[PDB]
């Protein structure tokens, strides 16, 4: 029977609808509002497509090729929309600078933003645990990581959990204006006075033959962090946290052995993927996956939610178990686009997801899970608000 697809109850609850897919129509064309879009269901295939060469990130394959003789590459100088060679410089620029001892720098500084949340919470609800908690996070953390002043950050979040929608994208094209010009003086600000954090960091990149991020690369780099490390990591917290109210068992498990955490985001990102498709590819020439061909100039979303649902992945994939091993799961990509923040990611996941639980064991959904209401927004399994009782800080 005929599953809603990106309208109606897919919504709410998007999984047994990719099981169908997955089993009856694995590489399947879907109307959505801007365009038509193929979606890819088969870990298998999701996998094999992320290392495919045809599969390009580059819009202008949509136009005949008479027709790319006007037309530039990328909108924005954004990284994730380039293909090898330009990808490859980029993203070789970017991690001189982006290292796992900087990335680890930030626990201390994750741990007190997650505890000072925390503290300002109160025990009795109604609290939405996204706008109170979960939204508020991932952005504070991008601050500490890029070296936003103190002053700028409340200023900084109000302009980018703009972007993580609320009004049309009139005032957000304004929004990324803004965030543009604000970065764009930082790093002017940071060449003369250099810090320890990560714009000033990617400003004296300068690899072997003498080549560095040009301003507008900069720009576009940082705006490129903010906008991948926010949304993403907000609906890691969100539906980690639903995931464990959801599962009392698991719960328990992590409850009795912390250790578990990292295990536990791990399971998390495979059972509820807050991306849960990937962001498009564009056909360079015609495609066949699973007998379908996809023809040349179509666009591609990758189902990560479904790959990592795929039971010829993994066994028993509709069960939360977070003692498994992760090893294998899409929802950080795969090939040369990888979450260049994974490692970031992992670490907000834990720390917000695991001293929560342990701040407030009594923690309880305040609605029932046929009441949460999710956003209607083709890449993302995210919940809109999450009503929640806090209940008594532990001794
Ligand atoms: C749970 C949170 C996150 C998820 C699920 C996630 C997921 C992904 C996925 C699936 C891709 C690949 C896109 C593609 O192949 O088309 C990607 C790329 C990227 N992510 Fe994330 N991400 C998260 C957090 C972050 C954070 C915190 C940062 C930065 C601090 C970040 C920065 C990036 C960047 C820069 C890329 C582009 C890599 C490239 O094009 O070479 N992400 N992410």
């Amino acid at each position: 029977e005929q599953h809603d697809l990106f309208s109606g109850t897919f919504w709410q609850n998007p999984h047994p609808a990719y099981a169908a897919l997955r089993a009856e129509d694995p590489v399947r064309k879907l109307a959505l509002p801007d365009g038509p879009v193929w979606l890819l269901t088969r870990y298998a295939d999701v996998r094999e497509a992320f290392v495919d060469p045809r599969l390009s990130k580059d819009w202008r394959h949509t136009l005949p090729e008479d027709q790319r003789a006007d037309m530039p590459a990328t909108p924005t100088p954004m990284m994730i929309l380039m293909d090898p060679p330009d990808h490859t410089r980029l993203r070789k620029l970017v991690g001189r600078s982006v290292t796992v001892r900087r990335m680890n720098e930030l626990e201390p500084r994750i741990t007190e933003i997650a505890d000072g949340l925390l503290a300002g919470l109160p025990t009795d609800g109604p609290v939405d645990l996204m706008r109170e908690y979960a939204f508020q996070i991932p952005v504070q953390v991008i601050c500490e990581l890029l070296g936003v002043p103190a002053e700028d950050r409340d200023d900084f979040s109000a302009w980018s959990s703009v972007l993580v929608d609320d009004s049309p994208a009139d005032d957000k094209n304004a929004a990324m204006g803004k965030l543009h010009g604000y970065l764009s003086d930082l790093l002017e600000r940071k060449r003369t006075e250099p810090d320890d954090a990560l714009l000033s960091s990617l400003l004296a990149v300068s690899d072997e033959d003498g080549d560095r991020l040009s301003q507008e690369e900069l720009v576009a780099m940082a705006m490129l962090l903010l906008i991948a490390g926010h949304e993403t990591t907000v609906n890691l917290i969100g539906n980690g946290v639903l995931a464990l109210l959801t599962h009392p068992d698991q719960r328990k498990l992590l409850a009795e052995d912390p250790s578990l955490i990292s295990s536990a985001v791990e399971e998390f990102l495979r059972f509820d993927s807050p991306v849960s498709q990937a962001p498009i590819r564009f056909t360079a020439e015609d495609v066949t996956y699973s007998g379908v061909t996809i023809p040349a100039g179509e666009m591609v979303m990758l189902g990560l939610a479904a790959a990592n649902r795929d039971a010829d992945w993994m066994p028993e994939p509709d069960r939360l178990d977070i003692t498994r091993d992760a090893s294998g799961g899409v929802f950080f990509g795969h090939g040369i686009h990888f979450c260049l923040g994974a490692q970031l990611a992992r670490l907000e996941g834990r720390v917000a997801i695991g001293r929560l639980f342990a701040d407030r064991p009594e923690l309880a959904l305040a609605v029932g899970l046929d009441e949460l209401v999710y956003r209607e927004s083709t890449l993302v399994r995210g919940l809109s608000r999450m009503p929640v009782t806090m209940g008594p800080r532990s001794a």
